[PDB]
């Protein structure tokens, strides 16, 4: 995905703190490795900018008013521009940056950042990398325990070769109830059949 | 020329608004803060012309800064500079002294302005929160407004009580309700400052 463009970049910066913005853009402008910034104070600006000429990077505030730079993302990816994108937010959160993700965001970082980060990333998104946010990605690969404490009873039955219906009479409960609870597991933690469902639990450290 | 202090929580802004304020021919220095305890830990060690001062910070507020900066009576002009319209905090900081007062929907350019206005010993008060703070609701109730609309016509408490149906007992008592209100030392002078505040 490398842009051999690094020694000048085209780029639009959308944000809707007004200082923000122009302190942003002023000083990207100044870069030896910037050519031209485009400036939206929303994300409708944004997409109408688009719209009209071609930039390497797209710099996304996430809230802002009329269109978020989630939606602008969106947008950029449905009309296939050659175009990386990244977003600049205050917002730690975890939903923000999934919805990002899935529409393929090249980046995603917080205003915790410093200008100096924000031209790394900038770099590191033309070369046809990927820079994300470790305290977002920390907060999302961090998991509470999934299972019920039905299920986790269900899964250490299993974990000693007990058959549902053994399990069944050690619960007392019916086995069609243990089949739910064991279908139940398989598809909460992307298991195929009983026996990965048990080691990925205990290797998960849910037992 | 300028040596100026920025205070600011946010880390992408404080740095852009640093480097950008260092690069302006009449800025001399620049010091950094991240919180109003570091802001004044600086102002402690070392003399400045001008502080700029977001007010939501860890540990102190850009408004406790102001706040310690008059009493210790520094030679130092303070612009606050803050995404919040909220009054209180606008009002608590014009109590304080405080230079000027602008949002983050200004550009740098007004900022820089903002620097120069105040060492010219001027003030710069953001004008959407002026307008906001300056405009209130009528202080007068309908009924005295009635009794003001009266004394101005020079009629007595009995005619006005008369025109209203009321007694001129009640009459009395908007009057002495009025006259506190308005902090006037009489009927007249009362009407006169409902009219011209344009309150009638
Ligand atoms: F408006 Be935020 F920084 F997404
Ligand atoms: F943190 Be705010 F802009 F006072
Ligand atoms: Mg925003
Ligand atoms: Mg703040």
């Amino acid at each position: 995905g490398l842009v051999p463009r690094g020694s000048h970049m085209k780029v639009l910066v959308a944000e809707d703190q007004s200082m923000l913005r122009d302190a942003m853009c002023q000083l990207l402008t100044l870069q030896p490795d910037v050519e031209s910034v485009l400036q939206a104070k929303n994300g409708q600006e944004a997409i109408q900018l688009l719209e009209k000429e071609s930039v390497d990077i797209a710099i996304l505030d996430v809230e802002m008013p009329v269109k978020t730079g989630l939606e602008v993302l969106e947008w950029i990816r449905s009309e296939k521009l050659e175009t990386k994108v990244v977003v600049v937010t205050t917002f730690k959160r975890a939903g923000y940056f999934e919805r990002a993700v899935k529409a393929g965001v090249d980046a995603y970082v917080l205003k915790e950042r410093s200008i100096a980060d924000l031209m790394q990333t900038l770099h590191t998104v033309l070369e046809g990398r990927k820079e994300y946010s470790p305290e977002l990605m920390e907060m999302v690969m961090t998991r509470p325990n999934p299972l019920t404490e039905q299920e986790i009873a269900v899964l250490k039955g299993i974990a000693r070769g007990l058959s549902n219906q053994e399990i069944a009479d050690q619960l007392y409960l019916s086995n069609g109830t243990i089949r739910n609870y064991v279908t139940n597991i398989l598809s909460k933690l992307d298991a195929g059949n009983r026996t990965e469902a048990a080691n990925i639990a205990k290797e998960s450290g849910w037992l």
